[PDB]
């Protein structure tokens, strides 16, 4: 009803995910119809606000693919917003201190272990109150995942993996590549090699490993790795490509 | 400026289209990006109405993409709106003989020849009178096709090809299908037969002949026989195609 | 999955109803959550276009309540749109002959039979051809409603009856009422009796009856006649007087 | 408090009007903080629906000036959509019979003596029965204006100005004009002696007669004829204007 | 016309309030309707952005009922957006020192006082500079009220307390049982007692004490001890109750 | 094509520039006809998220007006967004140190250089990498300009004026004027003569100096300074003034 199958699926499977950036409830169905393990409602690199993200928890809520969003940054009253609106699973972008994973834990946890505002009676992530015992079970299936995606985050990865609340590290492979002088160039070796250490530093530490990347060889090369959650593309460049493509058969 | 490209290239050249069904200026602008001929925002068969459709042209008007707009009926007041937030080129769904035809062609332009309801000072059409002789020169740059997609339409297609303000007939493969008792079945030889009789027929009464298919043979097919305006996919289609495609590579 | 279960427990049970008429995605999953059988979305009396309907319907799917979507009225290609949103089952108010219903069963069929566009690709309906029989499949899960409410309703109710493809008359008591000359008051006798009379004849002819009373008294003794589906309240007045009464108890 | 307040000055002194086709609450509001006696929601030349008039009428209702609706058609549905959401003044454009303007009067009353949909406990207009006799009285405050503005509109105008429940007769110069083959030239003679001469018939007759001129001096010609509502200019051309004429002090 | 009735009632009765988290302007307008002193506008706990706000003001506007708008935080530039919009009382949560409140007081002041920001002619607020003294006289008529609801809040009451220009300290019992380890259970004796005691200081110190409560006892409790502005009802709330209630009579 | 014209003429002539704080889609298309060198969409003082900015650019990219985007304050994040959907140019308000303005230039770089997060992918700026060396390339067609209007940016004016990356400085006189004692009198001398002092030091450190004022005198005497980007209307105010000054022809 409300369990977290992707926060159970962690420990139990390969999620495959698609990124959702087209920014509608409308779009978010398209997705949701495919099959896909997740879906990420990109609230950090799409036009997104609290209202549109709604929108499309609501569409996807009908199809067993599970929900993830992408908030701006690790901003608490945002947080609190997303998880008002039933958002179980949050990405946290640019996360570089185990403080700063510490303070994303406590905010998705109620007073007085965190920092989560209180408001069930007027939250879709209570249903309204309808989901009795809310208050006492939210934390159970509220799942963190926190993105290591710069030099400073690399530089405090052990630190970030023995924060507890923190149940994966997504690796972004734009921005890392970019914050190591390979901007648009995540394929070289030199940035791939940093990738795989840390998703094996991820999973040696019990966290699950996450990443996208929308080159099937290098997708399949992390799930070989036993990467937990990989994303293997993205709707805004399908739809792009799938068109470009489609026009140069009759140029 | 507003030079309606779509409607002198029928004379010209072969133009090729895409389908736009997911009814929101942002996927209008993704679309509008490929390079198509021609873009068709849908009234009749996707979730559009009059601020959706503006939105939409407002995205393609950037682009080289000209914007054809199918309502959801021939309904007289809504092709007055069309025109207002500046569709120059409409596309009629079902229509079904000449003196629905020649409404349609009195639909598209002022009185005293035709019933277009006169607004000038508050059209987008107009640019706000910003355009100083609208009112004497829009007629020149409006392109009206006429959907026959029935048994009906068929049966007074001579008559619909002979009303002067038609400058296209467009074929409907999934209306028609149906209405010849193979409802999603067009490939059909006792379709397809029908299909090409009709647009030799187009041609022959000097009149521009289009189609939408997604199958990449019968639309190069359709081109071979001189069809001026052939839609060779749809964005809903390709966007769920291409995301079971990928999908399917890790299942 | 796409199983319109309204239409096959008007066989089967006697459904209980709630009126959606806040118009709006986040008001419809509120009164979602509460276990009605079925969610009347009011695009006649409550201001919903195509779009709002939408996002309604998109909002009710993760529920087991099943929507009937009430448009403006029988217009047939507002009901092509409406089932290409994917609306099972549909309401059509102030039907008032035999041919009126006829049209209106046809406007919910696929030619040859029927007169339903087809766009199966773009519809939500068919889910952008993932439902891969649609076409054939389409019509077993559509649900056809109509309203008696006006003494030409009335005056050819037997004829309507007679009607294949009609699943249900609904009496509407505000339009029928004022058109008795009794506006505003359908609790007198005089309407009473028409109500319960014409009910019984809907239940003899072997249609589903259908009705809405706020007045619990009234709705509990039609449940008594054995009406089909009885919606019991309102969401708008619902929230009115609860707010209402509330503030009574402070002034 | 809902008193029309523009019916009753129909009697009493001349009103003063501003044309609203910016088409959103919060330009409407702009707009409803001058001073006009009235402004026109333009549903017929603005790219309005019913839920942008309901918003423009829920920012105006703060402020003394009365809100008159423009829809796109005499059509009786969306007249009763707009009547639901409050409008308490519709002008219906292009009405060419005294037949047309008395289905007019019906589609603004309640049955039995009109044939306007009930659902009151939905309905803004009735503030969701929060006024208890609304069903006894809403007709007191309902004021219908039909436009005059073709040749057969001129053909039938005694008729139309003997149909009891037609409070003012509203002349188009746009329309008009272009009907009498001067389009965009309102301003001829031919076309001013006819508008002349229809404003002194409409009186003669005893309803309120009303025009749109952004011309002052024309403006002023119609007031001294005691046209009971004038407009005297329209947002979307201020807005232009005042904005090139600010510019042109700079180029 | 924009007195702050809020405001001046503080001092002079005891105001009823209803919590609006339905978080559009359709159902602010219904809650408008029935006749509280006061709406809170929830920007923190319902899914608000700034233009849903404008949209709920403008529908409240034509109403005697007072808006109160919560932010999802003490962001001096949120604050500067909804001042604009022409939000008079705001509702600041989770405030914790005099130094926090000095700093909600000053986003509330123009320069050189205070530090918000200036932009008279683009407002709402000012009604777009139709207000000719706005800069001058705008702080007279804002309200602010801060929400003590945590530890550190209780840890600073009388320092707050003595902060010139806030008007009003909130209770927030959701936020403080769950801070004091009751969460969701705030009817608890140890809760009661220190919301009773932070009511009388605050009386003490000659500032406004506010409350919510769904709780008809509690509510009344509050009210005899002197409480100023006392929110009774939250719409969500009372949606689903009623809906449920009613569903249970025939289940 | 994405060339910053705004950016290569701060070098090369004065750009007359329209404030457009109507908030809309529709608005900023009528705005963009006029002919402005420019338009600011102002996200601080108007109505605006990142969804109606997005829509606003839509409107302007197929006329040569070229947009300036005002965040509601210096937010990397905000910065972020507004940048992935396609602004090329920010105007930061409040900017009051060297750091701060080091800060904004970082935020509009991608890494190593800078902290712009990396999405090119989602992102309207890339064309969804339809742009394909838009990584490469970005920088080069990004401008930022910094507003001086408080007395500490004025005291940090020399520091901000050596920071390599900031284009213009903006004087915001509204703001200014307060921070100065004269809140609501920017046409006071103390005032005006820090203004030019300010513009002169602007120019004679090699930056662009850019200002708005309503009034034509003031706008014209800081075109002769050699002001490289001056404002000279606001859409609201020229909307309400030109609404206001007709009314008054007629009372
Ligand atoms: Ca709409
Ligand atoms: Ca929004
Ligand atoms: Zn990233
Ligand atoms: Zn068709
Ligand atoms: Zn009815
Ligand atoms: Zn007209
Ligand atoms: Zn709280
Ligand atoms: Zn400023």
């Amino acid at each position: 009803n409300t369990v977290n199958y992707f926060k159970q699926k962690l420990k139990t499977e390969q999620q495959i995910g698609m990124w959702v950036g087209l920014a509608d409830g409308y779009c978010a169905e398209i997705a949701a119809n495919v099959g896909y393990d997740w879906l990420l409602i990109d609230g950090e690199h799409a036009p997104n606000d609290v209202r549109s993200i709604l929108a499309q928890l609501q569409s996807i809520a009908a199809y067993p693919s599970q929900a993830v969003v992408r908030p701006v940054s690790g901003d608490v009253p945002l947080i609190k917003q997303l998880l008002d609106i039933g958002a179980q699973t949050l990405l946290i972008p640019m996360v570089e201190s185990a403080e700063q994973a510490e303070l994303m834990v406590k905010a998705t946890r109620y007073p007085p272990e965190g920092i989560r505002g209180v408001g069930a009676a007027l939250a879709r992530a209570s249903r309204w109150n309808n989901i009795s015992d809310y208050l006492q079970t939210a934390d159970e299936q509220i799942c963190l995942l926190v993105q290591v995606e710069s030099k400073k985050g690399l530089d405090n990865l052990d630190e970030i993996l023995n924060v507890d609340g923190v149940d994966g590290i997504f690796i972004g492979p734009a921005d890392l590549s970019a914050a190591l002088g390979y901007r648009g160039n995540p394929g070289h070796e030199f940035v791939q090699n940093i990738i795989v250490q840390t998703i094996q530093k991820i999973r040696a530490a019990g966290k699950a490993a996450g990443i996208l990347s929308a080159d099937e060889k290098l997708a399949k090369q992390y799930l070989e790795l036993g990467t937990e959650f990989v994303a293997v593309g993205v709707d805004t460049s399908l739809l792009m490509k799938s068109m470009k493509q489609l026009l140069s058969k009759f140029k």
